[PDB]
């Protein structure tokens, strides 16, 4: 994993 998994910008 990284730290952008959230990328709730979809």
């Amino acid at each position: 994993l990284y730290r952008r998994r959230f990328v709730v910008g979809r």
